This record gives C-alpha cells, sequence and structure tokens, in this order.
C-alpha cells in the first residue's frame, strides 16, 4: 500500500447549485408542452412553460418581460430549443452575468 495515508493531491467531488432532480423536474414539466419530444415550443407557451416548473428553474407569472430580457434564441422566428430554454433558465442560478 502507499504511504501518506491520504496518499492523493486532489478531489473529485462537483460543486454546483442544481441537482439531478432540478432536470428531473425540468424534463417532467416539458412534456406537457411538447408531448410529441421534438425538442421545441412556441413562445407563445414558453411564459406557461415557465410558470409551469418548480423552484429555481420556475419564473413565476408574469414572466413575459423576464422572457423578453433574456438573451433567447430563436429556430424559425417563434419556436425555441429545449436546451436552450434550459441554459437561460439555469443561467441565473449559476450566477453567470
Amino acid at each position: 500500500g502507499p504511504g501518506s495515508e491520504n496518499f492523493s493531491v486532489a478531489t473529485e467531488e462537483s460543486t454546483e447549485p442544481l441537482s439531478e432532480d432540478d432536470f428531473d423536474m425540468f424534463y417532467e414539466i416539458w412534456e406537457k408542452f411538447d408531448p410529441e419530444a421534438t425538442q421545441f415550443i412556441e413562445y407563445s407557451v414558453l411564459s406557461d412553460f415557465a410558470d409551469a416548473l418548480s423552484e429555481p428553474l420556475r419564473i413565476a407569472k408574469p414572466n413575459q418581460i423576464s422572457l423578453i430580457n433574456m438573451d433567447l434564441p430563436m429556430v424559425s422566428g417563434d419556436r425555441i430549443h429545449c436546451m436552450d430554454i434550459l441554459f437561460a433558465f439555469t443561467k441565473r442560478v449559476l450566477g453567470e452575468s
């Protein structure tokens, strides 16, 4: 066996504010607006989706002003992609401003 008891110089345990339960909750609520699993929704229902989540991924209604102030893309000029919505919603929690 090695010396100096602990024998290492580093660790592998990550440090972030989110958990697996946040992403599971996101995908559970996502299916209510994209039951076809296309990975897209319209901006006309993005505000209902934003209010359907649990905290912290929630943006409590009225939320249209918050969505307008995000750097959210569009894929068509009227729809948005699942991962890009997720990113814009977690950006607040992560403190990336």
